[PDB]
């Protein structure tokens, strides 16, 4: 679990969004596994606007933060699951690191701010749904 709270927006994994998230839907993209809902209170997270390929992510299955090198946002194949059929997930960045089901929502951050959230993994890899292109999150 996990979310980014920026301004009057809450950013979450689309496969973990609540009834409330869908009742206050602003935007969603199944191909990116992202969903943005509106909030009444102001959020105090800063979004990074950069091309960093190094950062630190929170891994709830280890209660630890890990430094990682990660790929550029791209279309990557993701095995079928209870929420999606087998498909290409866009805007996804992979790193070598620990992740297991339950780690989705953990924030990835670089020196400039929030980069994205854990969305995929397996076999010593972890995938992050990028949010740095969503410029509207700030205006
Ligand atoms: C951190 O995630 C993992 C870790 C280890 C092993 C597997 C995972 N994966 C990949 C997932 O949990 N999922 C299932 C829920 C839907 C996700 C998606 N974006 O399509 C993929
Ligand atoms: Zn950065």
């Amino acid at each position: 679990s996990g979310a980014i709270y920026v301004g009057n927006y809450r950013v979450v994994n689309r496969h973990l969004a609540t009834h409330n998230d869908w009742a206050n839907l602003v935007w969603e993209d199944s191909s990116r596994d992202l969903l943005v809902s509106s909030t009444t209170a102001q959020g105090c997270d800063t979004i990074a606007r950069c091309d960093c390929q190094t950062g630190v992510y929170y891994c709830s299955s280890r209660r630890k933060h890990y430094p990682v090198s990660f790929s550029k946002p791209s279309l990557i194949f993701v095995e079928a699951s209870e929420y999606y059929p087998a498909r290409y997930q866009s805007h996804l960045m992979l790193a070598v690191g620990h992740s297991e089901p339950g780690d989705c929502g953990g924030i990835l951050r670089c020196q400039h701010g929030v980069v994205g959230i854990v969305s995929t993994g397996g076999n010593g890899l972890v995938g992050f749904a990028d949010v740095r292109d969503l410029l509207w999150l700030d205006e």
